[PDB]
């Protein structure tokens, strides 16, 4: 059994903003301007045979808000158990025009629709956890099945820096929906960097596929959307539908359809202002059985290089211990604290004025979010100057005939990243071994920007 997956990257119409909160009518008009565009993508996807379509986080109202300015955009989204088709019973829960339209879009096009909107939950001064505002406001994913029925509601657990317009639920919501084309899990944006609910859906609830509305700000060399989201799908052995906001001025671009084996379709564009609809086939029940011990090989072998010239380099405000790669071929080992990284490589030719380095990082990230990292990276240094290794580099000229990366990871959550010039994925030019080695299967189709083993130690957060 297979199915056709669709994702839409959306150039959103943002509200004029801000000062005084708009009226419901002004809020609704903006939301309908965005919905008219999403309607175009949903209908085409459905006409092209897609069983499900994911639309981005904040796609209907954007991201510039405080609690009071956000309020007029919010609807009380009921509990999915309530058994409701808003397209067939429009006023069951009072004034709900957005839910009604999303329900009709899914129903009239006979397709599952995943969208991100805002939930309002009025509360009284009685419960202590109730805000002085008189309500809870949540960043909410809604899922409508092919008949227009609300089948899932997910309130984002992991809020980002300055997302002050929203609340966090007391307990993480582990939201799943079952279909004739697999079991589906859902989470949003920054959730992909945490354990709850992301890891739990995969490891405990055994979902086949994740639907992921995102409004992702790209941070090279490891946290470009297409790169990290496909790495997480590969590391977690799950299908993954990433639907992102298109806003190049904020480095927002990178939607795709990912399988456990490799990427299946992807989109990156920093040049145009246009959205993009992607479609691709996937297995309904892929194999999740291909287990990897990430420290196996690396903890068995001895250092591949001795007494080398090592230097400190900054990668996304994190201080990595690096080792320059000298020669068209080599074997290097570099360590930082409990982590030892090993690389075996051979370039297609040595390109002049292009420096590559092997980096190790074992520590806590703190800038704009706290999370514990263990990273082994083969990266293209931005320039020939070693103090530029770990800086955001978008192009490279060095292809590689072979690579084999590994590390002494103190975690089972390691995401394998392969990123080519210019922010292009490499399907299926690489594989991961049961030993925890990220290695090439052919010479790379294009020049390499990075080959990384991105590990998360959730317990040390
Ligand atoms: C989400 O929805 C899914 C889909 O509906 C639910 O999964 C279904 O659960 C049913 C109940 O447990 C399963 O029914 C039993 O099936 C076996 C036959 O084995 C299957 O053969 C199928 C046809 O070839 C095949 O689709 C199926 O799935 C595959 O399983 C293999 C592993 O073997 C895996 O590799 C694949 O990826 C895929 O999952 C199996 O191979 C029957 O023997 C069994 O017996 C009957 O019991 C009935 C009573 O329940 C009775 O009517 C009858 O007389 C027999 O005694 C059941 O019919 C069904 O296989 C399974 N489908 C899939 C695709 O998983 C899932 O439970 C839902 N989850 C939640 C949380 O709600
Ligand atoms: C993944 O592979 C590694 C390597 O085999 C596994 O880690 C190893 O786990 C064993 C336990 O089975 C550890 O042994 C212990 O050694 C210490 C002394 O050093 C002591 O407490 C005991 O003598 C015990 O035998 C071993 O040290 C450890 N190695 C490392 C580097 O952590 C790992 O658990 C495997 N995981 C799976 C699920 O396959
Ligand atoms: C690389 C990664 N990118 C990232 N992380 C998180 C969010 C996120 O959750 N957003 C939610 C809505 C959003 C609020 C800010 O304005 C825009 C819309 C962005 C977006 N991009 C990252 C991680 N840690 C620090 C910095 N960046
Ligand atoms: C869906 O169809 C119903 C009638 O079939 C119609 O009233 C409604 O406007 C349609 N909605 C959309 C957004 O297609
Ligand atoms: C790297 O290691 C492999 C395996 O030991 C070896 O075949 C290869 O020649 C080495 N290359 C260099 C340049 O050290």
């Amino acid at each position: 059994d297979t199915f056709t997956a669709a994702v839409y990257e959306h150039a959103a119409i943002l509200p004029n903003a801000t000062l005084t909160p708009v009226s419901r009518e002004e809020a609704l008009a903006l939301m309908n301007r965005n919905l008219d565009i999403l309607e175009g993508a949903i209908t085409s996807a459905a006409d092209q045979g897609a069983h499900i379509i994911v639309t981005p986080e904040d796609a209907i109202y954007g991201w510039n808000f405080n609690r009071d300015s956000l309020y007029p955009y919010l609807e009380d989204i009921p509990d999915p158990e309530v058994n409701w088709i808003p397209c067939n019973n429009r006023n069951r829960f009072g004034q709900t025009p957005v839910q009604e339209r999303l329900s009709c879009l899914a129903k009239n096009n006979s397709i599952y629709v995943v969208a991100n909107i805002g939930d309002k939950k009025p509360c009284d001064t009685s419960d202590p956890q109730c805000p002085p505002d008189g309500r809870y406001q949540y960043n909410t994913d809604v899922v409508f099945d092919s008949q227009g029925k609300l089948v899932a509601r997910y309130h984002k657990q992991n809020l980002f820096m300055g997302e002050n317009q929203f609340n966090v639920p007391k307990e993480p919501e582990i939201v799943t929906f079952n279909t004739t084309f697999g079991s589906f899990g859902i989470f949003t944006c920054f959730d992909i960097l945490f354990h709850d609910p992301a890891v739990t859906l995969v490891k405990d609830f055994h979902v086949d596929t994740i639907v992921f509305p995102t409004a992702w700000m790209n941070v090279l060399p490891h946290l470009s959307a297409v790169e990290f989201h496909s790495a997480w799908a590969m590391g977690m052995r799950v299908n993954f539908l990433a639907s992102n906001i298109h806003y190049p001025s904020k480095k927002m671009t990178g939607s795709g359809i990912y399988a456990p084996n490799s990427s299946r379709a992807f989109h990156y564009d920093m040049k145009t202002e246009e959205g993009k609809l992607l479609l691709s086939q996937l297995d309904s029940h892929p194999s999740h059985s291909a287990v990897v011990n990430w420290t196996s090989y690396a903890s068995s072998i001895e250092a591949l290089s001795s007494g080398n010239k090592e230097f400190k380099g900054t990668v996304f405000f994190d201080e990595f211990t690096f080792v320059k790669l000298t020669g068209v071929a080599g074997n290097y080992t570099v360590c930082q604290k409990d982590l030892c990284c090993h690389l075996s490589y051979k370039m297609s030719e040595n390109i002049p004025n292009e420096v590559y380095a092997l980096g190790a990082f074992d520590g806590l990230h703190t800038v704009e979010g706290r999370y514990y990292l263990q990273i082994c990276t083969l990266l293209k240094c931005k320039t020939t100057n070693l103090n530029t290794c770990g800086d955001s580099a978008e192009t490279a000229s060095t292809r590689f005939e072979m690579f084999s990366l590994s590390g002494t990871f103190g975690t089972q959550y390691v995401f394998p990243e392969v990123l080519l010039s210019e922010n292009q994925l490499a399907p299926g030019e690489f594989q991961v071994s049961t030993d925890g080695r990220l290695f090439s299967l052919k010479p790379t189709s294009g020049p390499v920007l990075t080959v990384t083993l991105f590990g998360r130690l959730y317990e040390k957060d």
